[PDB]
């Protein structure tokens, strides 16, 4: 696997090992070589089991999550894929690593795309190695692999809403269960009634996850209420899973606004990740898996395919050559490679309201694109009367920098901004400049 050119797969079952297991040999032989490694994590979660996978082994962890005093001799860096394409897109200089390792290489996050795409063209140039660690490559068609132990499988409907009768196999389970829904507001709902029933419940979601995650270890607990995140490397000592095996679909309408569709089927490959969550242990056989819905290839017009080639035109490759995405999920989005190239100036712009700002690749690219500068919110509050965004059925207002009380109403709507009450207060607080 470790030799110039090659992109190696690593498609292993989930739980076969790749990363207690697997990892630590190829480190070895990477620092036995000589090859200036990178290790890439899905999570600060996965980051902390990765260091205890490789603990004694001269390894810097390039991330807040792990307390470790290094050396300065390592030739092996360990960071998250957000921080790898972070580093990319801004001035620092990222070494030019001889050898790519990325776990949870399925990701669909825009900037976990971004990092597949540049590191895959990286070895199609014959510059480095590549190592990708998934059960679920891109464009795989099984939602049921292989297993540590055997999973009962069982096609039935899946409560979406609270409930008063109709649905006693759900509570009269006496184990464990982690439950995909497709949305933060879906689970709440769940959540709420199974608490209302006794239930000691826990939900996690992209903004809460490392600090909730420590809960499922440090308490007992009846149910994990959780979006897709899951799907990356999480563990739990669970029995069921309840998959509602549906998801929301961020698109982008006429070029001008982003949506968030459905819910809709999930992929093979998030069905076989959410699945994969049980019969992880080879002595406890019949963990049960139940599913409400069948499959579907929703991530073809995703808008994360097009956030990622937003990226990757902003990221320097060589002279005026762009980085392409990885072949399998190349198709996924109709984009002129070039096309969203910024100026030096525009670009700064569009990396600090992804970094500084928290807003979604898609949106910073609005923006910096109208050759806005970051801190100027005058867009938040001249869009049209159907860009309002509502906050409990009323007119979501903010007192703006100046002290003028205004309706939220930008210029450009992503219903990302907004799909939450966390992500709701967030973006009140960009549009009043208070970051
Ligand atoms: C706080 C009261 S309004 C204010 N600025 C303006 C000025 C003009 C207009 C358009 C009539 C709106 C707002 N600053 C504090």
């Amino acid at each position: 696997m470790l030799k110039k050119k090659q992109l190696t797969v690593l498609d292993l079952h989930p739980g076969a090992g790749k990363t207690r297991r697997v990892l630590p040999e190829i480190v070895r032989e990477a620092i036995k070589k000589r090859l200036r490694t990178v290790i890439l994590a899905p999570t600060r979660v996965v980051a902390a089991e990765m260091e205890e996978a490789l603990r004694g082994l001269p390894v810097r962890y390039m991330t807040t999550a792990v307390n470790v005093t290094h050396s300065g001799t390592e030739i092996v860096d360990l960071m998250c894929h957000a921080t790898f394409t972070s580093r990319l897109l801004q001035p620092i200089r990222v070494p030019n690593y001889n050898l790519n390792i990325m776990d949870e290489a399925h990701f669909t996050d825009p900037s976990s795309i971004a990092a597949r795409g540049y590191i895959s063209t990286r070895v199609e140039m014959g510059e480095a190695a590549a190592i990708f660690m998934t059960a679920t490559p891109p464009g795989t068609r099984d939602a049921f692999p292989d297993s540590n132990s055997p999973i009962m499988d069982t096609e039935v409907e899946v409560p979406e809403r609270a409930w008063s009768s109709g649905f006693d196999w759900v509570t009269d389970h006496s184990g464990k269960t982690v439950w995909f829904v497709p949305s933060v507001r879906n689970g709440n709902e769940i959540a709420a009634c199974l608490t209302k029933a006794g239930k000691r419940v826990i939900q996690l979601s992209r903004k809460t996850f490392e600090t909730e995650f420590q809960k499922t270890k440090n308490q007992e607990w009846d149910f994990v209420i959780t979006t897709d995140i899951s799907e990356m490397g999480a563990n739990f000592k669970a029995d069921r899973v309840i998959d509602s095996r549906r998801c929301l679909k961020p698109v982008i309408l006429d070029g001008e606004r982003v949506i968030l569709a459905g819910p809709m089927p999930v992929t093979h490959a998030s069905a076989a990740q959410r699945r994969g969550r049980i019969g992880r242990n080879p002595n406890k056989p019949g963990d049960e898996y139940m599913y409400g819905g069948g499959c579907a290839e929703t991530d073809e017009g995703h808008a994360h395919w097009l956030e990622a080639r937003m990226l990757l035109d902003n990221i320097y490759l060589q002279d005026g050559l762009i980085a392409s995405l990885y072949r399998p999920e190349a198709d996924k989005v109709a984009a002129i490679e070039g096309e969203f190239k910024l100026r030096t100036e525009q670009r700064k712009t569009f990396v600090e309201l992804m970094k500084r700002g928290d807003l979604p690749v898609w949106l910073a690219y609005q923006v910096a694109s109208a050759g806005i500068t970051y801190t100027d919110r005058r867009w938040c509050f001249d869009g049209t009367t159907n860009n309002t965004i509502m906050e409990d059925s009323v007119p979501a207002e903010v007192w703006t920098k100046y002290g003028e009380k205004r309706v939220l109403k930008p210029r450009w709507m992503d219903a990302r901004v907004c799909s939450d009450h966390a992500a709701l207060k967030s973006f009140k607080e960009f549009a009043a400049g208070k970051r």
